[PDB]
């Protein structure tokens, strides 16, 4: 079992990096994730042909949408790849292996539409669960994949452990609910400066993952301007096609959602940044300290967006 994933020189140095690109070839993406699982986790951890069936079914039930595809699923695994090789020694054997899989899977089968939109459309996924609706649903499909035949990557754990690491995954993607994000950040920070955060307590841990989740699945605001600006224009897209579909229920969409209100886009990312992004990576740095790349590039943007807004660029 001598069979190391290597990648050319610029892209094995780029990738340790929190503001790697994975870049435009579809075709290079499974074997930079492989390459992240085998240095983040062991060569040992998984065998290559079931990680490879279960990593090509897991992108052909990623959809042809905007943002929410199988290039951000990757990207979210990396920022987590990264997050987890700086704090090498705080997560155990099943936190790497579960992890880098729920970052994979944590969007699958997306349409483009947010809870609320599914919710005043009535679709039955919101009869079968009122809150973070499609997050119940992502999960719900990383275990049919998991139960096809030769896909079952975990096949080497006990019936224990793998109970562990699909709770780990489960939790892991339920956390990727912004909605959720609030009130678990509000909490982390009264936890840190009272001093009581403490990572024996599974409830801690559980938090701090939700936290980790969150900082991979905005990781485009800890990218390079230009990767952030242009990610932007996907964004709104599905944001934009979202309203549209609002305005034909007979619901004026929220300015964010409206296509009329373009003008906007850079005013609304401050607000963002201020109220979400910026928020998130303090938070996190506290906790993690290895982590302060994602703030400091987080700023750097936040400062490039100002710079659109009063018109020298
Ligand atoms: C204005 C804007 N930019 N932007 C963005 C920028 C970079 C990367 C990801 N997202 C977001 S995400 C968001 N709000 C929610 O997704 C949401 C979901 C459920 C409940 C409440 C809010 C708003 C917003
Ligand atoms: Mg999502
Ligand atoms: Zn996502």
């Amino acid at each position: 079992g001598l069979m190391q994933f290597t990648l050319p020189v610029r892209l094995c140095k780029e990738i340790e990096l929190f503001h790697f690109d994975i870049g435009p070839f579809e075709n290079m993406w499974p074997g930079i994730f492989v390459y992240m699982v085998h240095r983040s986790c062991g060569t040992s951890c998984f065998e290559l042909e079931k990680l490879c069936r279960f990593i090509m079914s897991v992108k052909k039930n990623y959809r042809r949408v905007p943002y929410h595809n199988w290039k951000h699923a990757v990207t979210v695994a990396h920022c987590m790849y990264a997050i987890l090789q700086n704090n090498h020694t705080l997560f155990t054997d099943l936190e790497r292996k579960g992890l880098l899989i729920a970052c994979l899977c944590h969007d699958l089968d997306h349409r483009g539409f947010s809870n609320s939109y599914l919710q005043k459309f009535d679709h039955p996924l919101a009869a079968l669960y009122s809150t973070s609706t499609m997050e119940q649903h992502h999960f719900s499909q990383t275990v049919s994949i998991l139960q096809l035949e030769g896909h079952n990557i975990f096949s080497t754990l006990s019936s224990s452990e793998y109970e562990q690491v699909l709770e780990i995954i489960r939790k892991a993607i339920i956390a990727t609910d912004l909605a959720l994000y609030f009130g678990n950040r509000k909490q982390l920070e009264e936890m840190y400066q009272t001093g009581s955060l403490n990572l024996n307590n599974q409830s801690h841990r559980d938090r701090v993952i939700g936290l980790m989740m969150t900082a991979c699945d905005l990781c485009s605001v800890t990218k390079l301007w230009p990767v952030t600006k242009l990610t932007a224009n996907d964004i709104y897209a599905e944001f934009w096609a979202e309203g549209d579909e609002m305005k034909k229920l007979g619901i004026q969409p929220i300015p964010m959602m409206d296509r009329d209100k373009k003008d906007e886009v850079p005013q609304g990312q401050l607000g963002f940044y201020n109220a979400v992004a910026i928020p998130c990576y303090t938070t996190l740095t506290q906790i993690l300290p290895p982590t302060e790349p994602l703030l400091k590039a987080c700023r750097d943007n936040l400062s490039q967006w100002e710079k659109v807004i009063r018109g020298e660029e």
